[PDB]
C-alpha cells in the first residue's frame, strides 16, 4: 500500500481547486525513486470539462480520493510481480488536471477550472526532496497513456529543476508507456489539442517549442516530434496497434481496413527505428506497466522487465540483454505473448 499525502502548497490544485497530491511507499534501503503519472484522456473546453466533472470526477478533484492505493506492476514491491525495481521508493501521482500534464494556469475569476499538471509534477518533486529524494541516485519518471505523453513533456524540466536546486548527482530518466501517437489520417472522418493548449496555458519542452514556434506547440505532444529534442534518457513502451490510437482514428475485415491497419503498424515501427531504448509488441491493447501481468509479454524472447533491467546496465551493446525490441510482424496478435 502507498499512502496519500496532499500537497502542503495548497495553491497547486486539481481542476476544481482542491489540493493535488501523491501516494508514497518508502524503501529506506534504496536510492532509486519511481514517480508514476496516471493517465485518462483530457478535456479542452468549458462544456466538455463540465461533462467530465459529472462522471469522471476523481480525474478532476481530490475530494473523494482514498487514503491508500495498492502498488501493482512496476509499482509492486514483491519480486515475483516486479522483477525490475521491486526495492525502489514508489510514488503514484494521480491525474486530476485533465491537461495531459502540460498546464500552468490557476482557477480565477476568468477560469472555471485550474490546469496545473506541469506544476503538480514540480511541486511533488520539491516536497519529496525532504522525505528522502535528496539522497537518490536515479529518479525514473514513468507514466501510462496521457501520463506517458506527460513523461515526454516533463522529463527534461524535472532534470533542470534538480540541477538548479543543487542536486546535479541525481540521474533523471523517463519511461513513456502508451503515450507515443501518430497525427495520421483517420480511417473514417490535432484540433482538440490545439484548442486545449490555449485553454490550459499549456507548456512544452523548450527546445521543441523553439523549433515549431508560436501557434504550433501542439506538435510537441507527438512522440516522434518531441523525442529527438530531449536530453534525458527515455525508454519508450508502445503497442503497435494502440486501442486509443485506433479510437481517435475511428477504427472498430476487408481490404481497405486491412491496408489501413497494416500501414499504421508500419508507420509506428518506422518512427521507432532510431529509438535505442524501446519495447513495441504487435498487439491490440492499451497500457502495460502498472498491470499485474506486465511480466507476461515478450518481444524476440525478452520480457519488458528484462528489457528495462538491460537499459539500467547500458546506463552504467550487451550480450543477450537487449534494449531495442520492436516487432516486425504486421497484424495484431501475430506475437503469441499478446494479452488475452
Ligand atoms: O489517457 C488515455 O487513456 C489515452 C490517451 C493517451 C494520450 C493522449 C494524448 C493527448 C494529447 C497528445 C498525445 C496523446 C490522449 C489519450
Ligand atoms: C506554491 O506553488 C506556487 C505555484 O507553483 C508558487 O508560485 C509558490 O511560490 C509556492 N509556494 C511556496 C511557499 O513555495
Amino acid at each position: 500500500d502507498l499512502r496519500l499525502h496532499l500537497l502542503l502548497n495548497t495553491s497547486v490544485t486539481c481542476n476544481d481547486g482542491s489540493p493535488a497530491g501523491y501516494y508514497l511507499k518508502e524503501s529506506r534501503g534504496s536510492r532509486r525513486w519511481l514517480l508514476f503519472l496516471e493517465g485518462g484522456w483530457y478535456c479542452f473546453n468549458r462544456e466538455n470539462c463540465d461533462s467530465r466533472y459529472d462522471t469522471m470526477r476523481r480525474l478532476m478533484s481530490s475530494r473523494d480520493w482514498p487514503r491508500t492505493r495498492t502498488g501493482t506492476g512496476i509499482l509492486s514491491s514483491q519480486p515475483e510481480e516486479n522483477p525490475y525495481w521491486w526495492n525502489a521508493n514508489m510514488v503514484f501521482i494521480p491525474y486530476c488536471s485533465s491537461d495531459v500534464w502540460s498546464g500552468a494556469s490557476s482557477k480565477s475569476e476568468k477560469n472555471e477550472y485550474a490546469f496545473m499538471g506541469a506544476l503538480i509534477i514540480q511541486e511533488v518533486v520539491r516536497e519529496l526532496l525532504g522525505r528522502g529524494l535528496s539522497g537518490a541516485k536515479v529518479l525514473l519518471l514513468a507514466g501510462s497513456s496521457a501520463g506517458g505523453t506527460g513523461v515526454l513533456l516533463n522529463v527534461d524540466r524535472v532534470a533542470e529543476q534538480l540541477e538548479k536546486l543543487g542536486y546535479p548527482a541525481i540521474q533523471v530518466r523517463g519511461l513513456a508507456d502508451s503515450g507515443w501517437f501518430l497525427d495520421n489520417k483517420q480511417y473514417r472522418h490535432t484540433e482538440a489539442i490545439r484548442r486545449g493548449i490555449r485553454y490550459w496555458n499549456g507548456v512544452v519542452p523548450e527546445r521543441c517549442r523553439r523549433q515549431f514556434q508560436e501557434g504550433e506547440e501542439w506538435n510537441c505532444f507527438f512522440g516522434y516530434k518531441v523525442y529527438p529534442t530531449l536530453r534525458s534518457p527515455v525508454f519508450v513502451v508502445q503497442w503497435l496497434f494502440d486501442e486509443a490510437q485506433l479510437t481517435v482514428d475511428n477504427v472498430h475485415v476487408q481490404e481497405g481496413l486491412r491496408l489501413y491497419i497494416q500501414n499504421l503498424g508500419r508507420e509506428l515501427r518506422h518512427t521507432l527505428k532510431d529509438v535505442p531504448a524501446s519495447f513495441a509488441p504487435a498487439c491490440l491493447s492499451h497500457e502495460i506497466i502498472i498491470r499485474s501481468h506486465w511480466t507476461d509479454v515478450q518481444v524476440k524472447g525478452t520480457s519488458l522487465p528484462r528489457a528495462l533491467h538491460c537499459w539500467d546496465r547500458s546506463l552504467h551493446p550487451l550480450k543477450g540483454c537487449p534494449v531495442h525490441l520492436v516487432d516486425s510482424c504486421p497484424w495484431p496478435h501475430c506475437n503469441p505473448s499478446c494479452p488475452t
